[PDB]
RNA sequence: AAUAAAUAAGUUUAAUACCUUUUGCAGCAUGGACCAGCGAUUAAAUGCCGGUAAUUAGCAAAGUUAAACUAACGAAAAAUA
RNA sequence: UCUUGUGACUUAACGUUAGGGGCGAUAAACCAAUCACGCUAUGGCAUAGCUAAGUUUCUGCGAAAUAUAUUUAGGUAUAGCUUAAAAAACUUUAUAGAUAAAA
RNA sequence: UAAGUCAGACGCAAAGCUACAAGGUUUCGCGUCAAAAGGAAAAAAGUCCGCCAGCGAGGCUAAGGUACAUAAA
RNA sequence: UACAAAACCACAACAAAAGUAGUGACUGUUUACCAAAAACACAAGACUCUGCUAACACUUAUAGUGGAAGUAUAGUGUCUGAUACCUGCCCAAAGGCAAAGCAAACGGCAGCUGUAACUCUAACGGCUCUAAGGUAGCAAAAUUCCAUGGCAUUUAAAUGAUGUCCCGCAUGAAUGGUAUAACAACUUCUUAACUGUCUCUAUUCUGGAUUAGGCGAACUUUAAAUGCUUGUGCAGAUGCAGGCUAGCUAACAAGGGACGAAGAGACCCUAUGCAGCUUUAGGGCAGGUUAUUAUUCAAUAAACUACCUUUUUUCUGGGACGGACGCUCUUAUUAAAGAAACAAGAGUGAGCAAUGGUUUUUACUAAUUAUAAAAAAGAAAAGCUUAACUGCAAUACAAACAAUUAAAGCAGGGGCAUUGUCGGCAAUAAUGCAUUGAAGAAAUA
RNA sequence: CGUUCUUCAACCAACGGAAUAAAGCUACGCUAGGGAUAACAGGCUUAUUCGCUCACAGAGUUUUAUCGACGAGCGCGGUUGGCACCUCGAUGUUGGAUCACCGCUUCCUGUAGCUGCAAACGGUUAUAAGGGUUAGACUGUUCGUCUGAUAAUGCGGUACGUGAUCUGAGUUCAAAGCGUCGUAAGACAGUUUGGUUUCUAUCUUUGUUAGCAUAAGUAUUACGGCGUUGUGUACAGUACGAAAGGAUUGUUGCACAAUUAAC
RNA sequence: AAAUACAUAGCUUAGCGGCUAAAGCACUGGUUUCAUAAGCCAGCUAUCAACAGUUCGAGUCUGUUUGUAUUUA
RNA sequence: AAUG
């Protein structure tokens, strides 16, 4: 009788000259209307995301067969295309997290603090429990 | 809705009670004839968040209960000799 | 005014059947002034997302009637709303050859 | 504020449903009422001007008015 | 028995019909306080059960009592309801009961098509299906939607009454069919007579009202000093705006308005609703019967009867009836996003062991529910493969929350290449929390 | 026996799914609430209905005498509808009896034109609301059919006027019968028989009367109320007309009927 | 106007995805009989309401336009 | 072995 499907927000998220950080989504589209340019990626559903720190750019290209192609680019901070820019981006990522924690305040906790320790698997932290809970380092050999 | 603001005291102008309930009530929606008396977030235990103090608390009386605290990276060199 | 008026009749005294019931030529009739479960005490200040009511004064601030979910639609929860000239940023899109200093 | 609210209404301007009807109904942009006294149009919730701490027989204006009712050519 | 009847007979008192149709035989009985009837009972008919410590009922029953101190021509239960003439077929399926049978137990009892001189009709044929296919009788009914059916009688005039025609929406034979003398404070129509019922009212008697003395209530009351008319307004004004209205207070009389008084609307819808009743809605066994087993009035129960307890959504241009409830695509509300109606137009609750991953070649550039995706990309062809992995993850989209969506990167073991890609499929749908249950492995006790 | 990891299944499609499971009747009904929500009446709207104008096609056949259309516009609030704004601590249902006020879209009684108007009987348009608008059979009816007369037997609004004035036949409680549907309780929106109608008038409106308030009598004018009706017949078998048929006119004459006023 | 079924040679009646077809009456020809009926033998009807879709392929599955019942207002 |  009635009914409606859940809405999908297709469209751009940033304009020309806006600053982005790695992992941020720039475009949500149902078809490949826009193609990935430099310093960007594309998901299996045609989601375009940034892969470095920089500013968003838009450009148009005319192909060999007379079709129009549209790209999305991310430009480095000072137009630095050298391979040394990657380490600068890594430092900026660490700094950005510190800025956010300072603004939010101490009472917005960003790590858990339980009365027990989480198990370790394959050298990383795991959220799955072991069959038995034991204190670390409270037993000797044999 | 019987009053109000004024006046040379003759009068002139302004002006559809209250409560409850509603998008909206002078309401042709609800309740009250009037007076006096009576008539409705109170007490205990526990928890959370502010305020005001003590500077651990209770017993006991040189010794015991309750609470609270208890490792995180030992990183500074400021000598006009 | 009308029906019956020796009969399946009417009347008086006393007695019998009691509510998870009795009685009934059945009308759900009657059982102490109106019974599809009598009266009284107790459980008991039953329960009511419904209607009604809520008692002195002054000062300051000040909404909503939408979204989602619901044995949910005149109820309730979450979000929303109301209380509690700083820093940072540059955005409504497209392009040229203009100088003349020295015997 | 771990509060109240989850019955809304109409004007101008658009669209769906109705019959390019309803003071109809469903969304949407602004405003007003709701919770807003005062002035103009006859009475005047939603239109036009404009937001009331108190008193006074001072003055200038808005919307709207300027032969009588009724202040001002 | 009942009815008609010219006429005849009466001191004063007492006085009130007949016929037609429908329904019940009759006299009786009933909703104390709106229904007296066609409803119930009734004499009578039939069916079934019961061998006597009878069946059955009361009761905790191991008692005791009624039945009955009766004994199948008797007693219990059920449906028909004097009397006269009658009372046809079916026990399949789903139940109940019983001696594998029972309908006067509870119930049922069709459709299509061709055919006789002109026509019409079908005496007469053909086919399908079922346990059986409604027989006689009666029939515009207390039963008929078309409807005030057609014809005749009745009247000056007939939605009336009686008679008659008839597959009758949806008649019908013991939930009986058709008739029937008598009887009826029952319903219907007609005749005689009579009359203030009426044309059309008038006069009068008795009592009240009305006048005077005495005695002395009740409903109701926010406050009142309470005009008309049109306009306005929670949409019908004594009280607001315009046009009008000028002696004062009552008595007797009428009843337009004060949305007049009395009873927190019964109708309708809405509830954390309540109650009674019904059943092949769920669960139980706690009386009897029945079945099995055991001791010299007992134990267990997927049965029948009785009893106890529980459930029987919401949305909705009021409710019921109908329809609908998850998830995708598209249309209008322009060219950011978002946006509702029981608005509109289409899909889906999967498929693929390759239609997945990856290399090479080229006279190819399609298709999907729908769609201007895509050329260093795809499709097809050829080869090798299982990444349709193990353990983690910065940062974002969205969003009340739950969950849902995209993803660089790190370690391990792999595939095809030979340093690139692979954590399923062009993309946008193919789904389900927690609980409970189950399987493989591992660690404890 | 318990815990963790890797996984799956059933009812959840009322698809945020849980009180394990799980249908109905009430006209014998009961309580708490709503005009937040229906049935009668009012309100808004005017699709539909109705009326008028333009249109003059087509029938009549010289005439737009008369009838009458496609299509468009405007108006009315009386037909069938839509909405849910007022009332559920109550705004009495259909028809009639009794007594009324208003509109004109005129049935009769009037005035003035046209005509396919000789007369008579008619047709149509404009204007006019003072008076009048009948007695009976059937039906609960509104309506409808019919009978004998009549100058004629008009329509609509007023809570589809009118129950604190009357009526209760229909519809709409509890009883009962028949048919159809349901296993049943029961239902009909089908039919049949029966079934309680309260009120002493405070305010306003209206008809009469008394007392009180400026002495009594006669009183032009003004103001208010009422409303001057209808049929037959004679003047005439004359006008008109081949015949048949058969008038107009009137401060007319006469008889009668209704209404009003008294006696 | 809603809701559940059905439209198959001349007439009843199989069939509901592999080609577009079964059975009985009727019709035609032959045989039997003096002749007509019954009885026997062989044949015949492109055998699938109408339109648009799905699919390699539809009487068969999905919609629309017509006709017929059945239930409801 | 129904009929003319
Ligand atoms: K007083
Ligand atoms: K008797
Ligand atoms: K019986
Ligand atoms: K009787
Ligand atoms: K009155
Ligand atoms: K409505
Ligand atoms: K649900
Ligand atoms: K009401
Ligand atoms: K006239
Ligand atoms: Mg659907
Ligand atoms: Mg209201
Ligand atoms: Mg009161
Ligand atoms: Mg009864
Ligand atoms: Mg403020
Ligand atoms: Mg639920
Ligand atoms: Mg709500
Ligand atoms: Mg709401
Ligand atoms: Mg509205
Ligand atoms: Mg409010
Ligand atoms: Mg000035
Ligand atoms: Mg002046
Ligand atoms: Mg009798
Ligand atoms: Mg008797
Ligand atoms: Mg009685
Ligand atoms: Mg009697
Ligand atoms: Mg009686
Ligand atoms: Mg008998
Ligand atoms: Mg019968
Ligand atoms: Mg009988
Ligand atoms: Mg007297
Ligand atoms: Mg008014
Ligand atoms: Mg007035
Ligand atoms: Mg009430
Ligand atoms: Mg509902
Ligand atoms: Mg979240
Ligand atoms: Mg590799
Ligand atoms: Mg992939
Ligand atoms: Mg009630
Ligand atoms: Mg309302
Ligand atoms: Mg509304
Ligand atoms: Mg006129
Ligand atoms: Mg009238
Ligand atoms: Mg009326
Ligand atoms: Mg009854
Ligand atoms: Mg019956
Ligand atoms: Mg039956
Ligand atoms: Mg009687
Ligand atoms: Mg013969």
């Amino acid at each position: 009788q009635g009914g409606k499907s859940h809405a999908k927000n297709w469209g751009p998220k940033f304009g020309d000259g806006e600053i982005v950080f790695p992992g941020m989504i720039i475009m949500r589209q149902k078809q490949g209307i826009y193609s990935p340019g430099y310093n960007v990626g594309r998901g299996r559903d045609y989601t375009i995301f940034a892969k470095t720190v920089g500013y968003v750019e838009y450009s148009k290209l005319k192909t060999e067969r007379g079709k129009t192609r549209r790209y999305i680019h991310v430009v480095p901070i000072n137009d630095d295309w050298s391979p040394e820019y990657q380490k600068l981006a890594d430092e900026l990522v660490v700094r950005r997290a510190e800025v956010k924690r300072q603004i939010l305040g101490h009472h917005v906790h960003t790590e858990p603090a339980f009365h027990f320790s989480l198990p370790q698997r394959n050298g990383n932290m795991s959220w799955l429990l072991n069959s038995v809970h034991k204190f670390p380092g409270t037993t000797t050999l044999a």
